[PDB]
């Protein structure tokens, strides 16, 4: 017969982890990896963190049962999620109206989210910000919802255009979903001021829109209390949400992928109705999530000594990073770069839009062994101390 | 404005792990767990391997970081699973006609196949035996594949109904998939003979069919290499076929979800083209697998040592069930029952399709605290000593 296989088309390569694959094939010793978000510690590893290998090894001396989870997951760690999203003493989950289902990373808990709504409701478009992080298309298409983009980045003062960023909105119909980066806006680093938020949330409502926070970069900006208070604002002022969480990068959890997926409706009733259809979605997807990655999230959380240990290294990682875009900029200057750079000490997370060229880009890979994304995005995470000054020798060759 | 979820219609119970909920609601001493599909030791309980422990405690000394893993997970866990199906010198692995993808369970590689098949195939229909593992339907159904159904038991001799069988199979056209059980059909507990294998693998080829095999219990029905006969059967004759395979039950990771999608076709240069969209539809799901259930796999079956521990215990897990089977039916004997309940010997896996009418079953639940799938469905492997006396005047009491 024709065979089922022979006509299919060759996938295009992954703009982030198609050049992950290129770097680790790379020979030269002296490459510099600052593409896919990972955090590099001072010696340029990418390490377990103390409060995830204390975590593991209880779980290991105690754990009884590989069991099944829930569809939903652990318990306690949605309880966790809810308070570290919401606070402690929220109305959202006083009033029972927040249920939340644990899922295979932030990417898992999108696809979830997107699945439920196709299949649940009358949603048709998502709203993304321009740029965004590349996946969000394809995971709004695939589930079958039309993506549609809104202005946010001004590339000429390296600013958040507020003003085209509300204009393009208005195009958005009742009913519509948007996307909001809860904070570390991927991959400018802009995220709106708390006063922006508050606009956006009255717009919101009055709009009729549907908003989904991605919450990827909780505690990299200021902290974990300062990075939600765009999500509280809108929380506060809608009756329904959807958040996508991750504890890949705040846990260094990366491979064990642990998300989750918080449905907020009017009243309890209504969000339990809608739960029991997002359940069905991921019973038709992988049925249940996997255990080990959330148990340690769950034991880190709800152990007062080992979530003082993980909040010390999530502070760590947030300050070296700053430390890191202070040495950058510095660097650049101390090394022959004419332009100013100054505006990559007020972007926030772990990347920068540092307004290289896709050819500048491509130059940087090629001739120096640097890689960045095509976009110009550069993993600050990613510098140390010992690869600053071959980095910024590299730059400074391409401008 | 009108809220977004409130025209959404509640889902209906899972058939399966609605029936666990409300086993653990349930007050009354003495009930009993018949339903979902877990390995139960002597004691009634669910227990880690030892080989897995073993493993787990090499991961935490050894492990140095959680980066991603590739899309398609772990190298050596595709490898390996390989040799588990097409055996250790298969033409398909030394030609390089198959590639597999890590995936969360079975379920998740079921769902990779159904996306795959649904964007870059004409796919349009999958064959489903009657009955089947009721969450088949719903997977297919996600990625908006009809699903019909084949006749397969003989609920009268209590033996597969090949001539039924081969009969309703007469509409599948060329490209459609038909599903097969690799072995321990679920639920009937039957599965074809060597010859009626290598007959249905004539028609495949005949008709153009594309086989997907799901392979949960290997190692269940009579041990490794004899319940992938089938498989290898198929896969002698064919140039293209999907197998979707767990570990979830043959290693007693259930809640870690470790699975494998393997796709094969004519030669090396189309699995690889095929295989980049597999790959592309699993990043627009959850991006890349979780790391730590395969992890333990993958040191099982590499290392010798560990390989013939986790064996053994394969093989007493196997053999429990086996003894489990003949000491029902004795004591159903035992305890009066005048319908001749034989044919449970002559089942595989850990189900055994009793026959139970729905009305019975809700009578077990209700009246005698003993829980089993709405279709008779009862688990086997969850039977004990201890609970066997109770369970059988349980059930003569209803028949
Ligand atoms: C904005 C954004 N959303 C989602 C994700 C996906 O996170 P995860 O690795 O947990 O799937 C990422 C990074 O991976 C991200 O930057
Ligand atoms: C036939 C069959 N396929 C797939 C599965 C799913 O297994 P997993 O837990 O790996 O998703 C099961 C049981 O769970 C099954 O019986």
């Amino acid at each position: 017969h024709v065979g089922t296989f022979e006509n299919i088309t060759a996938a295009p390569a992954d703009p982030i982890l198609g050049l992950a694959d290129l770097f680790r094939a790379d020979e030269r010793p002296g490459k510099i990896n600052l593409g896919i978000g990972l955090y590099y510690d001072e010696t340029g590893k990418i390490p377990v963190l103390t409060s995830v290998k204390k975590a593991e090894q209880y779980l290991l001396e105690n754990e009884t049962t590989k069991l099944y989870l829930g569809i939903d997951g652990i318990p306690e760690f949605g309880r966790c999620t809810q308070e570290l999203l919401f606070g402690k003493g929220s109305a959202l989950i006083n009033d029972k109206r927040a249920r939340t289902a644990q899922t295979p990373g932030g990417s898992g808990a999108l696809r979830v989210a997107a699945d439920f709504l196709a299949k649940n409701t009358s949603v048709k478009r998502v709203w993304v910000s321009n740029p965004s992080w590349p996946n969000h298309k394809s995971v709004f298409n695939s589930a079958g919802l039309e993506v549609r983009e809104y202005a946010y980045y001004d590339a000429e003062n390296h600013t958040l255009d507020f003003d085209a960023l509300i204009n393009s909105l208005n195009e958005a119909q009742a009913g519509d979903v948007v996307l909001f980066h809860g904070c570390c806006h991927n991959p400018t680093g802009i995220d709106p001021t708390l006063e922006q938020w508050q606009t956006l949330a009255q717009l919101s409502v009055e709009k009729g829109w549907l908003p989904l926070f991605d919450f990827a970069y909780q505690g990299f900006a200021r902290g974990l209390e300062e990075d939600a208070e765009g999500l509280r604002a809108f929380a506060a002022m809608h009756k329904e949400l959807i958040v996508a969480s991750s504890y890949s990068k705040n846990f260094g959890l990366y491979n064990e992928r642990v998300g989750a997926c918080t449905l907020v409706a009017a009243d309890s009733e209504t969000v339990d109705r809608a739960f029991s259809q997002m359940k069905a979605a991921i019973r038709a997807n992988y049925s249940s999530p996997p255990a080990h990655g959330a148990s340690v999230v769950a034991t880190i959380l709800s152990n007062d000594a080992l979530r003082a240990i993980w909040e010390q290294e999530l502070t760590d990682m947030r300050q070296r990073i700053q430390r890191m875009r202070q040495l950058f900029v510095n660097t650049l200057q101390e090394k022959g770069a004419n332009r100013d750079f100054s505006f990559i000490i007020k972007q926030n997370g772990m990347f920068s839009f540092s307004g290289l060229t896709k050819e500048q880009v491509l130059r940087l890979r090629e001739e120096f062994g640097v890689y960045a994304v095509a976009s110009g995005r550069v993993n600050v995470a990613g510098m140390t101390p010992d690869n600053m000054a071959p980095l910024c020798e590299a730059i400074v060759a391409v401008l």
